[PDB]
């Protein structure tokens, strides 16, 4: 029981955590998202570094698969709108000390989360520390979604294939 409960508990941690962060971003609490950057990335690593214990049943495997797949959605969607947030931040602020992919420039010293709707080839901005944090976010999300993929695959998926049309 105990070891299996540790396993499930920590996948419940990542599932509901990444879910909360996905929703947090969608609502426009982006600076708060970065105040929970280190919270997330630390916890998610300290779970996935553990190996899958025995005592598992049918119900347990499917349920944990539900938690991992939940945060698979939460991570990939967080990739989507956080990257879109990077695009708009760069076209919002523009070039300064730090150059960018022809986003133009606006003499403005940020303003919390101003927000906007315009894409960028990669990114740039005046909020240097915060932008470098977002880069750190995506990189550790990349290695997090890497370990998530491989471990969910090993956990539940025998045949890594699905090539059929509707």
């Amino acid at each position: 029981m105990t070891s299996t409960v540790e396993f499930i508990n920590r996948w419940q941690r990542i599932a509901l955590l990444s879910q909360s962060l996905l929703e947090l971003a969608q609502r426009g609490e982006w600076d708060l998202l970065l105040q929970q950057e280190v919270s997330y990335l630390q916890s998610i690593e300290t779970v996935m570094e553990k190996q899958t214990p025995p005592g598992i049943t049918r119900s347990i495997q499917d349920m944990v698969a539900g938690y991992i797949k939940q945060t698979l959605d939460n991570e990939q969607l967080l990739k989507g709108l956080l990257q879109q947030r990077l695009d708009e931040l760069s076209s919002l602020i523009g070039q300064v000390l730090f150059q960018g992919p022809s986003a133009g420039l606006v003499p403005r010293g940020s303003g919390g989360i101003e927000g906007s709707n315009l894409n960028t080839d990669m990114g740039n901005g005046i909020a240097s520390n915060r932008w470098i944090n977002y880069q750190q976010f995506i990189q550790t999300l990349e290695k997090a979604i890497e370990q998530h993929r491989l471990q969910l695959t090993q956990w539940t998926q025998k045949v890594d294939l699905a090539l059929k049309s509707w």
